[PDB]
């Protein structure tokens, strides 16, 4: 009983006393805590038990893709200490998400075939550019104390993939073209199994995968740390299987989740994790979660023209775009970034402090 | 004699017996007050009377234009209370405008035809994320001392109108592609009747009506409150209508005013409101009408490629730039933003200060 | 022996000497002496003789090009003057390589042939704008201590080319469509003559020439002035080689230096002007040379949609990245903006410090 509940709250939120250890053992796994605390870090998460979770799903969905994203991570990684970023902040894998990120995407987006080792080579640099672009975000923005938010992911990205193109010999994207026709959405033709399945299905594409079993697996994941984080990732979820309703949205897109892995992101970073809890900022995060929904709608219309996909570009600008509304209200509280960590710390943080 | 003195006190510039009375009456009345202000505000104009004007040009043009105008503003009145945003903000008008220009645009541009209930039910969301926008913008720019120069309308009516887009079942908008082929734009073709017409045109462009009663009564509106703001509006519809000349633009856009609205908002803003009127302030407000006239052509360009209007990007993108510039002389002065007023108390403000 | 030295001091790097002298001379010669040194700051270079030196290559190049970039940096200037700008700037050519460049690319890039009179018009204006807008852009980026880096002439060419475009009557310009075909690259047609030529010719395209002699003789105008300014010019000349071949870009592109300018401007810039220089610091400037090469690809690509050019908005945008970065190393030292000159200052001025 009494040892359930000590474990339990062990790999429960960042591991305080697993990173505590940490810094006394070796320099390598050391490096590999980190990987594996930034690859949970896309979800907002510092569990590495949460990050072993995600490789599994990315195992689960595809080898190529895992892959791409544990080497895109670890060179984040190492990037960041060849640049003498704050180690604090590796150790938080605040730069391998973004690492992440870049290598599962690009291995998502190639249509040069699994297994094509080649785009290991750009999978490195972009990776190596993450931390870089990253403090030329951190700059700009923590100014107005927000956080960089992703964005160096979506600028890599989009820059490979508006640099090498459909039509490139060495390394091909696939075909993104802009609507040109009208469609036919038949409320008759949906399908309710798959739309009410499509919460798991965002929940992967976080991460690129569409197997509604590797987002069951991340939800895991984040109910092991969080779940506050759990409980907005479904709604975001849900966010985006509504609007997309709403807004006329391809049944086939709202079935692979493409409607909710920004609408979870924004739900999760506006909720818990930067603003404190309170039912005033629940409703705040359903709205910008709502909002999500429709920069996706028109960040995908309007990067459909380039060839680019939307690629977390619109969770970006929902949640600094709620970040940065300045009310009367003391319930709508700004936490300082320092202080931010899992929504629970969050909460007891906040509770303190008006006590 | 001396009482039509008197009432054309009171009627002119921002009402600040109407405004200190108000306070007191009834909080619907009120309402409908800070609506009327922000109808106005579109024109930099803080006048009820003014907004009355305005919402009769509107219900002349079109009757569907005009409801969702006046269900836009409310609604964004509405979201700013409920947000807690200053209320000497809303009591001013300062965040109803973006939510008349949302709705009035949304009209222009649905291809759903008139008396389309549902445009209401984006009209409102559009309108309510007005106020979270304005602030989103707010502080980025109340670093600088610059106001929010309407560009949550210009994100939000393009957000819109890029998610739905012209192939989109439940929100058509009009087509707009980008010229594909040369254009013989004959000079003896050209009619100076519309040329001269196109400056009421423009004024009536602003809010979105193409009819040149429209464009009169507007000018009514602005001559009643402010004749700085009249001649600076004229003037900047002018320098559209010559810039347009110069630019090989098609005759029946200028005609139609598309060349005057930006130019006009820039006038306004460069001239009398935000800088102290000089000589020197009047030259630098031709000066980024005719900057403007070229940010409409181009952003018109750029943005006709994703099937979106360039609407009011223009201005706000020259008037920022303007009002940016640094000089080492005096005469250029650029007031602070709680100081701005209508650009008579701006100028009785820098007079004073001077002495 | 000690003559030779002399005047090798004295026409080395910002004539110290000279500016002295000038400002007692005639108005006139200032002004001609403004404009040379502005003709060399595109190179970020403050000589007066390399002005001289460039404009030989320009007129080499091609004589409507350069009467063309004469006419945009003397109304710069003027305009730099008329606007009460500081003189420490305008005498040090801050304010003039934006209007050469504008009047440069505006003949580069206008359809309508040579000896075009009326395409002095627009020069004049885009010319005029280029200060204003350089002091929108310096209030913004002085807060971080940036600098302007060219993105006045970015907006402004393009601003024109966008407004204008290949279906004007006017102001015609070439033809810029997207690439809707895979390209055959084949390694064995590749001439290496032209691959090793590129260097010079990139260095040409900095100011918009494809004559291997006129880049030649803008190396001369570096080495001139600073020998490190002139290892780095060909250094990024070579990275933008390198990287056009890593990214199967077409040899046509890569022989005519179109992946070299941006390059050789970022390395430039990331190597001894703005960071002192370390060995750290070069390898920045070569890493910032690759990212900037990737940007050139993807800008290009990202702008063809348009109908534009990429012209320079790669390296402002890599050269702001990573004058952005903040490490916990005291080797990538970041200058202030005042303190900044010719790489051998920044480094007598970073060594000083030290010590
Ligand atoms: C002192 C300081 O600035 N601390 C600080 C800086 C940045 C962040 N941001 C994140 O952890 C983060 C942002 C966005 C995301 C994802 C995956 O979307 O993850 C937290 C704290
Ligand atoms: C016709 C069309 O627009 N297709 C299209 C649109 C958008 C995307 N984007 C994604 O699938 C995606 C998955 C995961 C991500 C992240 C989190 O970066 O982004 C693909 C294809
Ligand atoms: C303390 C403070 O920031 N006050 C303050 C803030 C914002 C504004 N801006 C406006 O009224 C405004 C800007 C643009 C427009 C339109 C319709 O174009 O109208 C004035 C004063
Ligand atoms: C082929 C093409 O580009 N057509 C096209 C271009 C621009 C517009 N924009 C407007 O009419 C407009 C009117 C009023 C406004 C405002 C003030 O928001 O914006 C429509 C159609
Ligand atoms: C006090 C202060 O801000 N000084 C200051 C301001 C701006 C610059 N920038 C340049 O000289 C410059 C920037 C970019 C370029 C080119 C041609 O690319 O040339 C230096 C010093
Ligand atoms: C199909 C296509 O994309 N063509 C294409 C692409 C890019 C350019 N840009 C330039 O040539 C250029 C030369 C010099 C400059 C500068 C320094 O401003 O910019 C032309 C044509």
């Amino acid at each position: 009983k009494a040892n359930l509940i000590k474990w339990v709250s062990f790999i429960s939120g960042d591991m305080a006393a697993f990173g505590e250890w940490m810094k006394g053992q070796f320099i390598l796994l050391q490096i590999m805590d980190w990987v594996l605390r930034g690859a949970a870090q896309v979800m907002f998460v510092n569990n590495p038990l949460s990050g072993l979770i995600i490789f599994a799903g990315l195992i689960l969905q595809n080898r190529w893709w895992a892959l791409n994203g544990f080497v895109g991570t670890v060179f984040a990684t190492i990037s960041a200490l060849i640049l003498c970023q704050n180690r604090g902040a590796i150790a938080a894998g605040l730069y391998g998400y973004n690492g992440i990120l870049v290598g599962l995407l690009m291995a998502v987006f190639s249509n040069a075939g699994d297994w094509y080792w080649w785009l290991l080579l750009p999978n490195i640099f972009m990776s190596m550019a993450c931390p870089i672009v990253s403090s030329a975000l951190a700059s700009i923005n923590s100014r107005w104390d927000l956080p960089v938010f992703t964005l160096p992911f979506n600028i890599l990205v989009c820059l490979h993939m508006v640099a090498t193109g459909h039509y490139n010999q060495y390394f091909p994207q696939i075909l993104i073209q802009p609507t040109t026709s009208m469609s036919n959405l038949t409320w008759s033709e949906l399908d309710y199994a798959q739309l009410f399945r499509s919460i798991p299905v965002g929940i992967g594409q976080v991460y690129g995968c569409d197997n509604a079993w590797t987002g069951g697996i991340f939800m895991i994941a984040l109910f092991i740390s969080s779940p506050i984080t759990f409980a907005h990732a479904t709604i975001g979820s849900a966010v985006g299987m509504v609007s997309g309703l709403a807004l006329a949205a391809p049944f086939k897109n709202i079935y692979m989740g493409l409607w909710g892995y920004n609408c979870v992101l924004a739900c999760i970073a506006i909720g818990g994790m930067f603003y404190a809890l309170t039912w005033q900022t629940h409703l705040l995060a359903v709205a910008c979660a709502f909002f999500c929904a429709y920069l996706g709608s028109a960040i995908g219309n309007v990067m459909s023209n380039f060839g680019l996909p939307a690629c977390t570009w619109p969770f970006c600008l929902s949640a600094l775009t709620f970040l940065l509304i300045t009310t009367e209200t003391k319930f709508i509280h700004k936490l300082p970034l320092a202080k931010v960590a899992y929504p629970e710390q969050n909460l007891r943080y906040y509770w303190k402090m008006k006590k």
